[PDB]
């Protein structure tokens, strides 16, 4: 209809509700469900579903043998319905490629695929289900995007990319795309020194991203983006409840403006909400692998590096595999705020589960409540010894 | 469009016609079919589905071993076509949780799945595909409810809910709600002990709902709603006929506002169409087991503590597997009045067949007729010696 | 939009062109199709589709097993797309039964489903997906329908059913539907000694039925009804040229009001297209069993007691197995005519082929062309060794 | 709406991006994938989809022995959603045959199938999904058409066949198709001496086909359609860059209106765009088998019989199979040019590939860029190992 802008604030997050859960993993041990890895969450103004970048086989087919390996020419941005798993038969292929991300812009969905070499890679911007843009790699070296949805306001949907070094300084880009062309992008810019894998959610005209510095801090990346201006700032959240993984142990102090060191080259896809008071962070509670998850209020955690938890909840279990987490909200829902909402990539088989040859992941994912919910863990559910 | 309003009377039941069954543990036997138990049939203005708590697994899958189990984080509320079976493609997850129920108000379907463990879960009340409204346990034990379709009149749709106690005195609750918001609720009153998985059908702008009363009756409690008022009423179904299973012999007089004893801490959902002389009651024929099931012509069984049958109709003979039941109607049908129907689940696997590992169910419904038709018997009609 | 009218008449038919094949038997080898039999092809407004009676179960599933039989609690009629196999994923199921009959008034679509013991079957007519009217057995022996399409006109659907002996005289009905309730009905009149199964068609304000006599005719009763005076007559198919199978070999002279006598207490369900010079008749080649399948041209067959053929085409060879076929056209296509079309059953499995445990077909269907087309054979093209 | 009218020039093909890719072998070996050949790609206003002559039958089916087989009664025309693979559960059958084209006129889309033995074969060309057309085979020699998209103007759908033999001079003909109807047909003309499965596209009113001389030309012939005045011409590609397989190595100068010579009675499906410098040729890069494909920039290929490239892009190694290849763009799209697109076939198993006994493909796709993208291989993926 016209464009969806972005009015409201977020609703208060006193809790947080089971949003969907498509147990994959349990099911494909006996359907044919597709292998993937790199999911999220995005919304159309009359539905929600599930993404992903699928591996171009079945779990239970032999080509699942070696899809621990991130880019290839079989894989595909796929959706599906909200809590079914990615099938053969009902998953919808967006676009081809092996780092993507999508958005709905009120109108229609805009989804980028990138797919190539190396160093040669590019990235194809589909508009309404057609290829409408074309950027090719500008630093030659694994030209990669947020793996989460983007968010539009008035038809600008800003998107975070990165091409360069993941252990070093790189280029990234902050691309504003209208009816999927190029309106402008930009350098990054602020204090923010390594960007990966941005998490993005918005609310009064404001798009904040929290990211994944795999260089050297522990402590996330955020960069938050006006969509009018077409302009943005970079930080880090202040607090000292660190977030990325692996980690060292939490400090007393956070850092506002320089990555927080213990760990090098390494992290983990994931995401917060930024509210004042209303502030909830999400982390692996493992500090050293991809191994259970947790949300916890930390009122004031981009601004306040000594901030640290008020509340929490408990999503998986330290003793069940996590990994990627994102943001996404319903834009088209009924009501004066914006619900918060996330999901948890619970990654089974390779490396921990190795005598599978497969690496893949079942989703999790929960939304905003402003009551006081009780708590439950969401772990995967599949049994590695029937894969055996 | 419009609310629907319960405007019609219901029709005269002269007998029962065959309306859906969708042989599931059959073709199960050789294809993706998810395993459920707790299934119900609900429509929408335009289309009616089967509905079920998926176990996230397929019937063959070897996660299906295991599923006599009750609630886990793996389950689901799914719907899928008319006499289809629930298979992993053809499925529409509603919600995540282990207890529901399901309405369509006319204008759209609210939908509630409760999930948690024993001590904390909660409710999240869905309308129009989105979550608006969630509800945390009050008695920290086990919250939950129907199991089976819910009923609105003008907008309003109440919903029965216990908590606490499944063998001694609990919190049953009466929330009405308007478009997925609490706009009151009620602790139950009235006569009935202890109320448990309510099945419910409404005419002439009332709601009854005959449920099960866990703890000491086996006699069925009914509540009458008015959706109007937004209050309601409780007793039990007077009649000698005894509907709970399992249960003792019929006795040549019922009791109206206590339990009739025999039989503590057990039951089975169940249902009836109180109406006058127009009155059935469903029951299994085992006074011992979930085994066959009938239909019986009771007049004025709620009210007459010495009614018993004057016609009756085999549904699923006493040498089959038999189940839950209950009420639902196509409010959006043509003509004058409102066929009553309703549905049986039938379960196999464990704990009666349990040389398989798993449990699970098929689903058979009838619906009433005017005429007096001749009589068929209806099993699963699968055969456990080949899932050996 | 508006009840359609049979305004045309018949195109001419110089030949027949292939409409749709679905390959099932194939196909099901190794994927998820389940086990039929009594298929037929029918109409919407704005699509066509296959129709047949499920066995509820996948034909390599170990319920295929016994599949020969023909009236179970497992069976359903279900439609799917056009040309694509009855698979457990893509198959709508239109009601619960073992005999049925479907059409489309031209605002919505009328489905019949007979089922029930043998002494005590029942049919329920379902209009636009909903169960309207309720038939009991009248002559307490396997009530049963055409296992075809009906056809329409301004509303008005005429049904043939019979009920009681398949070897002796019956009582036939002729039911006049409108909006799935009943307008009115008919004994059978006219000099047709016993009816089974008919294959119908409409053109210019006229519906002809071409049947089965499984009592004492090898020739094919005929029944015509006026749709708006709402009677009808019947007789046989006066040509040498005889269609039921079992036959005898064809004589020099028909028999025009009697059965032509020879085999007893057996037929196949077929079908012809009446139509003065422009009258072509279908048959299985072999005079002893289900076996190969063809067209001839027989001008003014019904009428003319020495009709011999003129021209014809073979749609199935001998050496392929043949079985049910009847008639269906779409009364929604552009142009001035009704193109006559025909589907044909290949029968595999039970009891011709006894190597496996089941029962099943596949479907094939022609409609006519204008043109003198050259002809191809169309078997099944299932290998039954691959079965075992 | 109204008839698509090809108004737009082509946008200028710097480079090309990946459209579309199904990995169809590698996804069947573990899932219910039809066995196919003679695939691509077609658009409606509102979709665009994969297309395909199936073999009605899985690959992991018992019925893929013996797929390398060309012509069969179990074949079919199907479509399927973009990137999905053609499954038995969301294949739509278009028509019945084991040669065909299809194309979208902007109001519908027109299917034609050709099946038939080798002397008597006929087309049906449906329209609207419902049988219009029939034309009986005028050589009977194997009737035959594209295997790839008609192109439309103004209702106007012109359509190549061919009759008669495949190793010397045949009977070709261009049909003028309305509505499925036809308007008009021409024999063939110009100094193309035999032509076999034309691939074309339209740019301003004007329908360009790069088909296949299988008698004696490696160079490809061309046929210039006028679908406004009903008429068209027909040459080679003048350039000495060969585009046929097998084929000599390349000349220094080619020739404009005769095969050149080297190779006879064998050869590829394939495509060009003749536009000026904005002329790019695809061809298999093994001179002897289908094996590797690239894309060629050759300014004026079509008349200057000394053209050579000036810029290329790989799109599959000569390390892995290829196939047939063609033309189709989305005529729908926004913008003012049209985006020129192709698809590759990538057959895997017999002949080539024969430890299996069965004969598949897979998809890949690309379209324009007016970037300078870079290049990546895109193999079928599939291990054959797998299979045994
Ligand atoms: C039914 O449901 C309800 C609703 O969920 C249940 O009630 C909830 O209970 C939760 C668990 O108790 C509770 O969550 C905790 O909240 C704490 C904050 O609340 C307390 O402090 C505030 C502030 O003073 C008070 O207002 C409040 O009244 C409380 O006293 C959090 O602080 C907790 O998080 C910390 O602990 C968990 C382990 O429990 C860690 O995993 C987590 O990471 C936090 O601790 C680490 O990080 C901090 C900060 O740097 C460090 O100080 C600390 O040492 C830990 O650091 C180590 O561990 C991390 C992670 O491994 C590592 O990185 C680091 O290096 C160190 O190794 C926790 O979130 C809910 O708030 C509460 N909800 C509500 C509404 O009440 C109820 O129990 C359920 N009922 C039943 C019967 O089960
Ligand atoms: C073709 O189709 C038609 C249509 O279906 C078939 O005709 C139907 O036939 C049915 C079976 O006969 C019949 O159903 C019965 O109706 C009885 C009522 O009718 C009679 O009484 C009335 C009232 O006086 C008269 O008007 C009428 O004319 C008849 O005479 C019911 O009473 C029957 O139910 C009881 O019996 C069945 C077993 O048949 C039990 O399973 C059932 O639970 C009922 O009996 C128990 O409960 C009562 C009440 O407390 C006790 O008194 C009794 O002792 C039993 O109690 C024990 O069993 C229960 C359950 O196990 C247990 O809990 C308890 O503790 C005790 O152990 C029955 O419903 C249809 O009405 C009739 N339909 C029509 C339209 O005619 C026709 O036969 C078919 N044709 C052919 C050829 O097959
Ligand atoms: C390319 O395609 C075209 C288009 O299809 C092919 O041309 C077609 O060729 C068909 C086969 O030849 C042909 O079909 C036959 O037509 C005959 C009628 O035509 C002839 O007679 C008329 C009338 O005089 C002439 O006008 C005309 O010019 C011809 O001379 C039919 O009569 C044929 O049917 C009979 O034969 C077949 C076997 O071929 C039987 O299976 C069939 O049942 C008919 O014969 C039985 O029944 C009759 C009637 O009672 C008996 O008289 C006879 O003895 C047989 O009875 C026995 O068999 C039956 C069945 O088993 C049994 O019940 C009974 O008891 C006895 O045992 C046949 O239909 C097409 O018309 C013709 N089409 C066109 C447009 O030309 C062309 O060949 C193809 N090209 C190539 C190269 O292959
Ligand atoms: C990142 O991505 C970019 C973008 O893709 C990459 O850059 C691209 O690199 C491509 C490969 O180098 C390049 O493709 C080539 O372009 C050549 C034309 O460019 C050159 O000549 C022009 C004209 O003078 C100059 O303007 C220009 O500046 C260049 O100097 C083509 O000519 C190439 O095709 C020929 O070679 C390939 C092998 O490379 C053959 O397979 C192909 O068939 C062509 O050669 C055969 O045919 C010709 C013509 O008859 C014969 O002369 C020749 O002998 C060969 O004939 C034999 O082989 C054929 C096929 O087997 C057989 O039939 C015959 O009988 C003989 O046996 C080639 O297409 C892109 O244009 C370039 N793109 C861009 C934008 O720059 C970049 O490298 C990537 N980065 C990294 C780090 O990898
Ligand atoms: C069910 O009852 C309510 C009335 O209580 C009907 O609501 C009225 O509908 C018309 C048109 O929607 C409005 O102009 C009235 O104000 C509505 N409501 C109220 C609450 O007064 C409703 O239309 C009835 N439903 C149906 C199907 O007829
Ligand atoms: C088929 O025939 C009936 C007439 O018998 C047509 O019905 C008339 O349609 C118009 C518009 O629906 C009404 O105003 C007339 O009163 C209708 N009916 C009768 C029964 O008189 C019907 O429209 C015709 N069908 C079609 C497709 O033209
Ligand atoms: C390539 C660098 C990038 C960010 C560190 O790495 C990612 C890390 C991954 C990981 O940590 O699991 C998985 C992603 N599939 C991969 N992205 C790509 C494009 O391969
Ligand atoms: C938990 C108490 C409740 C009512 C007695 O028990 C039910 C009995 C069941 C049963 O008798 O089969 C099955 C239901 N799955 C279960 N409900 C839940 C939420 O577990
Ligand atoms: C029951 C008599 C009727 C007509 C002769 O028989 C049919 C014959 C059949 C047959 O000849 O193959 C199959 C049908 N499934 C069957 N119909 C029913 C209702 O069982
Ligand atoms: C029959 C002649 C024709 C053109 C040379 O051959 C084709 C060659 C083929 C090929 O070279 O792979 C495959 C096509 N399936 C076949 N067409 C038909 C109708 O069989
Ligand atoms: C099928 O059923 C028969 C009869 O019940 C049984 O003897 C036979 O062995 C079964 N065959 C198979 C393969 O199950
Ligand atoms: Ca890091
Ligand atoms: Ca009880
Ligand atoms: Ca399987
Ligand atoms: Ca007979
Ligand atoms: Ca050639």
């Amino acid at each position: 209809r016209d464009f969806n802008n972005l009015t409201k604030g977020l609703c208060t997050i006193n809790s947080w509700h089971i949003y969907g859960k498509d147990n994959a993993v349990r099911i494909g041990e006996d359907s044919d469900v597709l292998v993937t890895r790199e999911p999220y969450v995005s919304c159309d103004p009359d539905e929600c579903r599930f993404y992903a970048l699928s591996q171009g086989t079945t779990i239970r087919g032999k080509h699942s043998n070696g899809t621990i390996h991130d880019r290839s020419q079989y894989r595909a941005l796929i959706s599906w319905p909200l809590s079914s798993p990615p099938t053969v038969y009902n998953s919808r292929v967006e676009c081809i490629g092996w780092s993507s991300t999508s958005c709905h812009d009120g109108k229609t969905r805009m989804s980028i695929c990138i797919s190539g070499p190396n160093n040669n890679a590019s990235a194809v911007i589909w508009y309404n289900r057609r290829p409408v843009t074309e950027i090719n790699t500008w630093a030659r070296n694994i030209l990669r995007t947020q793996e989460s949805e983007c968010v539009c306001h008035n038809g600008v949907c800003p998107v975070v990319f990165t091409d360069g070094s993941a252990t070093g300084p790189a280029e990234t880009r902050i691309y504003y795309f209208k009816e999927g062309k190029i309106l402008k992008w930009e350098p990054l810019a602020g204090t923010a020194k390594h960007i990966e894998e941005c998490s993005c959610y918005g609310e009064r005209a404001e798009i904040t991203c929290t990211c994944r510095d795999n260089w050297q801090g522990s402590n996330r990346p955020v960069i938050r983006i006006d969509p009018v201006a077409m302009t943005h700032t970079s930080q880090y959240i202040c607090s000292p409840v660190l977030t990325d993984n692996p980690r060292p142990n939490d400090p007393t102090v956070g850092k506002c403006n320089d990555p927080y060191p213990g760990n090098n080259n390494n992290g983990v896809k994931g995401f917060s909400y930024l509210d004042g008071v209303n502030t909830w962070l999400g982390r692996t509670i493992s500090i050293a692998s991809r191994s259970g998850y947790e949300m916890l209020k930390v009122p004031n955690a981009l601004t306040d590096d000594k901030s640290k938890p008020t509340q929490g909840q408990t999503i998986v279990l330290n003793t069940d595999w996590s990994g990627y987490s994102g943001s996404f909200m319903d834009y088209w829902a009924e009501g004066e705020c914006y619900r918060a909402c996330f999901y948890v990539e619970l990654i089974r088989g390779r490396p921990k589960e190795d005598k599978v040859w497969w690496t893949s992941n079942s989703i999790v994912s929960m939304c905003s409540s402003t009551e006081f919910l009780g708590q439950w863990d969401w772990p995967d559910g599949a049994k590695i010894e029937y894969f055996l």
